[PDB]
């Protein structure tokens, strides 16, 4: 069947140019509202939750681990490092590393997080040790953003990826002092007010995490707090077919608050 909201998802589609992918979960009810929400989009920095998730997850069985230095070089250095600019030929911690990958998108803290795994497959690893069958991480950064139509690399699900947001920052895929952290990060990001927070009712609250790359390539995966209401976890991904297409915030803000409305 298709509902009130997918039929205006499929207008805002429509009138976007490009192919947009939604997922709610509201935990209410723990009922769902998918738009293509089986079909596989790039993730681009969203992926940055689930490396340091994962790196959480070590950090479990090692009290000490966000605090272990890890060496920035200046050939470490790709193409946005607002944060690990400022301490090349010194050393970030794992806890910097992730909060300057998740709060500020810094590539070169992402690659680190990646390294820490033992490269992108061993956060793909993780994603299955959570329940995760969809997620795939191929490649490192920059690359991992190249979001070619049709290339299952560094892909998921709207689906997938909000059962996985849910089960990270609400549920117990992390002890639940890693849940606090992943959480606070989420809070603190400084990316995310033109995304999906742009459609919400201002007295709301939210974490979340943003994406972008080529292909106009525009991405927000949230966790949100009404106003009087359970938490709700959204993912909204956006496409479009052209290689230098410009980033369409404004579409995931649209998609957010026509989700809100339909509640
Ligand atoms: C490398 C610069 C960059 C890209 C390609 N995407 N992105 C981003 N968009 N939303 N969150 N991070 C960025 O900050």
């Amino acid at each position: 069947q298709t509902s009130a909201v997918q039929q205006k998802l499929a207008a805002l589609e429509k009138s976007s140019g490009g192919r947009l992918g939604v997922a709610l979960i509201d935990t209410a009810d723990n009922t769902q509202v998918l738009y293509r929400g089986d079909e596989r989009f790039p993730m681009c920095s969203t992926s940055k939750v689930m490396a340091a998730a994962a790196v959480l997850k070590q950090s479990e069985t090692q009290k000490q681990l966000l605090n272990q230095p890890v060496e920035i070089k200046p050939a470490d250095l790709v193409n946005y490092n607002p944060i690990a600019e400022k301490h090349v030929n010194g050393t970030m911690t794992l806890a910097e590393l992730s909060a300057a990958a998740l709060q500020y998108s810094d590539n070169t803290a992402m690659n680190k997080l990646i390294a820490q795994l033992g490269g992108p497959g061993g956060v793909t690893a993780f994603a299955r040790a959570i329940g995760d069958e969809t997620f795939r991480l191929d490649r490192t950064e920059p690359t991992l953003n190249t979001a070619i139509p049709g290339d299952p690399r560094d892909t998921t699900t709207p689906r997938a990826m909000a059962q996985t947001l849910r089960q990270l920052t609400l549920g117990h895929a992390l002890g639940e002092t890693q849940r606090a952290q992943l959480v606070t990060w989420l809070k603190g990001n400084t990316t995310g007010a033109a995304s999906i927070r742009a459609g919400l009712p201002t007295s709301w609250t939210a974490g979340d995490k943003t994406g972008s790359g080529d292909y106009g390539t525009t991405n927000d995966i949230a966790v949100i707090w009404p106003q009087g209401r359970a938490p709700l976890v959204l993912v909204t991904y956006f496409t479009q077919p052209q290689q230098n297409a410009e980033s369409r915030r404004d579409v995931l803000a649209s998609a957010a608050r026509i989700i809100a409305e339909g509640l």
